RNA sequence: CUUGAGUCUCGUAGAGGGGGGUAGAAUUCCAGGUGUAGCGGUGAAAUGCGUAGAGAUCUGGAGGAAUACCGGUGGCGAAGG
């Protein structure tokens, strides 16, 4: 063993495939990936990304 | 008398009515797994929902109300329907 790489070489799941599932909401977005069983391995919103209903609700807020 | 009106047979369309029964789907709601700090609401957000484990996603469970398409100036009703 040498000392360590600046950036991982290495990741500790593979499991290839999954699926988005996006709940465009009437005031937000919200987007989850599940894997193909559909227990969800991580999510994240518009309204997180610094929006109120008032702007969370976009295409542009969802695209993020 | 049969012509108005009345009567049965018989062909027949129908969201007509009353009584009871019913299937699938949905609006709603919860838990928990997985996940992790977000969720929700507008004109503005606040009010409201969370992190004490939600929302979202999967799976299990709970209630009460109503039939999208079809569908037509159509068909049916004593009218309200």
């Amino acid at each position: 063993a040498k000392a360590p790489i600046r950036a991982r070489k290495r990741v500790r799941k593979q499991v290839s495939d999954g699926v988005a599932h996006i709940h465009a909401s009437f005031n937000n977005t919200i987007v989850t990936i599940t894997d193909r069983q559909g227990n969800a391995l991580g999510w994240a919103t518009a309204g997180g990304s610094g929006f109120r209903g008032s702007r969370k609700s976009t295409p542009f807020a969802a695209q993020v």
